[PDB]
């Protein structure tokens, strides 16, 4: 068995939605490779909360879980928690009767008004999920022996629908070959350790840095050492606080930053780290490099998956990169 399922990002990709059948109802989910909760909204909120977004609706099979809970919280104030139900999920044409369906009956203001979204699929290690009494697999690890190979592949899209892969590589998403580098999985995320980096055509990095792979967030946050010496090369730049980061003249166009893998260069083009506006038809622009502060761990975000064919192959555990076609 195998699948692929298309995923549309919003407005200036800020959030890739990916559709996914949950018990009989069709939802539009966002692919979270950094955490390991699968929740939907369910009949349980508010009606001003529901509006925007289609809601789960369980199976005639389905099980509530009886005594669990699941509460779970993410880089900001942004909060989420309710039941649990062992319904059927359909991604791409895989299905599963036991997946575990975490339903939320009370959640944040970003969530709330973020419509369109309707939950999250969280793609990163089981041993992080936060479902209680007992913590539950994620639908990868779920459906992991079903697959022809225990594995998932990512294809995200600037401004145009990407694809998410399980069980199998697509050959026509890439071009030359894939590397691999070893996962790290210490703290249930998909860590891995680049080498180095190479501002624009500057001279690579020796000195490495620990990463994690994470579909579910935009852009890219490193040290900040690291984020000086870039936008050093980038001319007017300036800390723009009251603002979230650094912010240029949109008609700027950046240097690439390359991400140095073994022997493979992961090159984020200059034209990518120009996110977007701060407000509509501003002057000036918004990075796609920004500071890890406050999280103190270094993220790859849509903004670096953006360019590359990602492999997640649970044996090892390794991450493959290669340059997407
Ligand atoms: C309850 O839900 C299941 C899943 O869609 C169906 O197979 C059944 O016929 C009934 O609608
Ligand atoms: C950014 O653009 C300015 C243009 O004034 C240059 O002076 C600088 O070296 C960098 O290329
Ligand atoms: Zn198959
Ligand atoms: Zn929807
Ligand atoms: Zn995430
Ligand atoms: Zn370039």
């Amino acid at each position: 068995s195998k699948g692929s399922a298309v995923t549309t990002p919003q407005n200036n990709d800020e959030e890739y939605l990916t559709p996914v059948t949950v018990g009989k109802s069709t939802l539009h989910l966002d692919f979270d490779t950094g955490s390991a909760d699968l929740w939907v909204f369910s009949d349980e909120l508010p009606s001003s909360e529901q509006t925007g977004h289609d809601l789960y609706t369980p199976s005639s099979s389905a099980t509530k879980l009886s005594g669990y809970s699941w509460d779970i919280s993410y880089g900001d104030g942004s909060s989420a928690s309710g039941d649990v139900y062992r319904d059927t999920v359909t991604v791409g044409g895989v299905t599963t009767n036991k997946q575990a369906v975490e339903a939320a009956s009370k959640i944040s203001s970003e969530f709330v008004q973020d419509t369109a979204n309707d939950g999250l699929l969280g793609l990163a290690f089981s041993s992080i999920n936060t479902v209680q009494p007992k913590a539950q697999t994620t639908f990868f690890d779920t459906v992991k022996s079903q697959l022809d190979s225990p594995l998932f592949a990512v294809q995200l899209k600037h401004d145009a629908p990407g694809v998410y892969d399980f069980g199998y590589i697509d050959d026509s998403k890439y071009t030359g070959s894939i590397t691999y580098t070893d996962a790290d999985s210490s703290q249930g995320y998909w860590g891995f350790s680049t080498d180095g980096y190479s501002i624009g055509d500057g001279s690579s990095s020796s000195s490495g840095f620990s990463a994690i792979a994470d579909t579910g967030t935009t852009l890219i946050l490193l040290d900040d050492e690291i984020v000086s010496a870039y936008y050093e090369q980038v001319s007017g730049a300036q800390e723009s606080y009251e603002a979230g980061g650094y912010v240029f003249s949109c008609s700027t166009d950046l240097p690439d930053f390359t991400v140095v893998i073994g022997d493979y260069k992961a090159v984020v083009p200059g034209k990518y780290i120009n996110y977007a506006p701060v407000s509509t038809g501003s002057s000036t622009c918004y990075g796609g490099i920004q500071s890890n502060s406050g999280l103190g761990l270094s993220i790859l975000g849509d903004v670096f998956l953006k360019s590359q064919y990602v492999v997640f192959n649970s044996e090892g555990p390794k991450l493959g990169f290669a340059a997407q076609a």
